[PDB]
């Protein structure tokens, strides 16, 4: 919460952030699990949206403040997307009779924590700166969304290890 900042130590902290938050391992795999989407075949279905995040080249192309801005109102969407997301996601009561793990959901509940931390940050760092579907088909885009969003994190933390 508080702003305790060093320019350096702040960038230090986002860059490491970020980059954590590009492992799929994190949120899209315990995902596709968890929704009964662990198949072969299924997975390769599981690809990011054209169009459904910003590119690296646009997020390059940006400036300073104004990739801060962008970074924090795509993260606003996502939470907006995760939080949907979580409601319809199965129930931690009933894992166990449906055959899916608890571990899964506990790494899929930091991901608004972490992803608030992230938007405390980029404030932080803001203040230094001088200036349809049934069912079945809706896991799929649950798939879609969160890999979109982690190339999206991919290309955010490149971004910053040029900061």
């Amino acid at each position: 919460g508080s702003c305790s900042k060093e320019y350096r130590v702040l960038l230090g902290q986002l860059q490491k952030q970020t980059d954590l938050m590009q492992d799929t391992s994190r949120l899209l795999d315990p995902y596709i699990r968890i929704q009964g989407l662990d198949v072969p075949k299924l997975r390769e279905h599981c690809r990011e949206r054209p169009g459904a995040f910003p590119s690296e080249e646009t997020l390059r192309g940006l400036g300073r403040r104004g990739f801060l801005q962008t970074l924090n109102a795509t993260l606003g969407c996502v939470l907006h997307r995760l939080a949907d997301l979580e409601q319809r996601l199965p129930k931690a009561q009933d894992l166990e009779r449906s055959g899916l793990n608890i571990e899964d959901l506990e790494k899929l509940q930091m991901a608004r924590p972490n992803i608030l931390g992230l938007r405390n940050n980029i404030y932080c760092m803001a203040q230094l700166l001088d200036n349809a579907s049934d069912a079945f088909q809706r896991k799929l885009e649950g798939c879609r969304f969160l890999h979109g969003y982690h190339r999206f994190m991919h290309s955010v933390g490149r971004v910053f290890s040029k900061w």
